[PDB]
């Protein structure tokens, strides 16, 4: 498993460079696409980058349902390679 902090802190580096939202700000009740309010077609960003990042495979399609950092996490969290 990974870290779940740095799971959130994974969201976080790249919702910082392409939602333009602080890494810090990052937390886990946060909302990507609504509290912390990235962008619809920048979302996919973080997605495809997360990919990367996290070093695990995490498609648009089903993405659309984590919605969260904190559920984002938990797929990734659950999801390691």
């Amino acid at each position: 498993a990974a870290t779940q902090e740095e799971i959130v802190a994974g969201l976080a580096e790249i919702v910082n460079e392409i939602a333009g939202i602080p890494v810090e700000d990052v937390k886990l009740d946060k909302s990507f696409t609504d509290d912390l309010d990235v962008d619809s077609l920048s979302m996919v960003e973080v997605v495809v980058a997360a990919e990367e990042r996290f070093d695990v495979k995490i498609p648009d399609d089903d993405v659309k349902n984590l919605k969260t950092v904190g559920d984002a996490t938990k797929y990734i969290l659950d999801h390691q390679a």
